[PDB]
């Protein structure tokens, strides 16, 4: 009857926190990206990224809602039959602050930072999949994110994040039968903190800050948590090519 | 050919501003009134303007432009063809100050809380467009709630009569601006707008909002019967204008849904 409609640009990250929140509460939605395979100076969408600072926008009969994080409360307000799977727990459940918490933190992160600084310092990135090129055009022909002290600032205030997401994995090791069926970061369910996260270390391994990070030892859990998300069915079919620089 | 698609709702103040910037650069634009005749509760469009939740869009190719504003900002920017009309100054233009400093004026007041306080307190309208039933429908703890809400419409009653006189300043300083633009202006020849002889983003601010404040019942305070009489002089040329007359003609109607 009344049509849920997005706007959006694929390669966004604030996008593809929405588009995720949509499929896992298996929303029908008709979705519009508007960015096109080449700019005007015929630049691809990775050469593109946390420019412009606009938002995607949801309409849905009467309401119109912009930006990522209030488009995902008022999905998660508003679709509530019983068949649509919650990803928050009621406002007075045990752990709605638990939740809340991790969201916050994990959206507070400044991606914009780590993306510029990805291209203007590629010797802070390991692996990156961004061409080289884009480091030249964008510095030759061109906060100050050029602080290289300041990128290592945030990359160490990224580490001391990932600590406490990785302490919380472990919790979900000990509590759980470690066989069966495991649990996400809060607790058995997917949440609004499992999208926020799994969008979050998708976009660092994008560029290049997923070794310095974890693997080799390090952060093992969180190391399993993101090779667990990426098979999962509803992140591999919105997000699976999202890295791929190959795909417009 | 890329598309202008706008989303909106018809009787928001903030959707008027911009549909009608879009009639006076003549722009082809796809618009979306997303406004139900009747909501859940059997309630017309003039009994929810209360609503707290009225920003338009729009997109236009890869740009995607929320809130009034930001939107007028954009198209002023992007269309810039020969035959569009510029509603501002070039940035080097001697006008340029005068134009962005009334618009920012007018932008600056506050609408949403005028038309709350028209709901909750018309005693201090005259003339009002709204029906008085959309007033009714917005022992020890006995005592206690009932001194508090005393307490609360107490503190509203004097920020509301706080922003009205603030209205009033701000609508000095127009009548005075379009003093000197008669003063200026041969009695017969091409009557001037606020700041000058084009119609500016200045003059859209100004238009939408005297015809919300008509609305609203704050126009008799403000003008007519020898008060302000080149604002009234104003209001009565802008309601006759073409553009005007065709985007928000009939927005202050409750007949019309």
């Amino acid at each position: 009857e009344v049509k849920l409609i997005l706007y959006h640009w694929t390669h966004s990250f604030s996008s593809q926190k929405v588009r995720l929140v949509i499929a896992e509460k298996a929303l029908k939605c008709e979705e519009h990206d508007v960015s096109l395979p080449l700019s005007e100076h015929n630049e691809p969408w990775f050469m593109r990224l946390n420019s412009t600072g606009e938002v995607p926008v949801l309409i849905h009969g009467e309401n119109i809602i912009c930006e990522a994080t209030q488009i995902i409360d008022y999905l998660e307000q508003t679709f509530l039959d019983e068949r649509t799977p919650r990803l928050m727990p009621d406002k007075e459940s045990m752990y709605y602050p638990r939740v809340q918490r991790y969201r916050e933190l994990l959206d507070s992160l400044p991606m914009d930072a780590y993306t510029h600084g990805c291209i203007l310092h590629p010797e802070l990135t390991v692996d990156s999949m961004i061409p080289a090129y884009a480091t030249t055009r964008i510095r030759s022909q061109i906060l100050d994110h050029d602080n290289v002290k300041y990128l290592k600032k945030i990359l160490d205030e990224l580490e001391k994040v990932l600590d406490q997401v990785e302490t919380e994995l472990q919790r979900r090791n000990e509590e759980t039968p470690e066989e069966g069926q495991q649990p996400w970061l809060c607790g058995e369910s997917f949440t609004l903190a499992d999208v926020s996260l799994a969008v979050t270390l998708h976009r660092l391994k994008f560029l290049g800050f997923a070794r310095r990070n974890w693997g080799n030892g390090k952060r093992p859990n969180l190391e399993t948590y993101y090779e667990r998300v990426l098979k999962r069915k509803t992140f591999n079919k919105v997000l699976g090519h999202v890295n791929n620089i190959l795909i417009s």
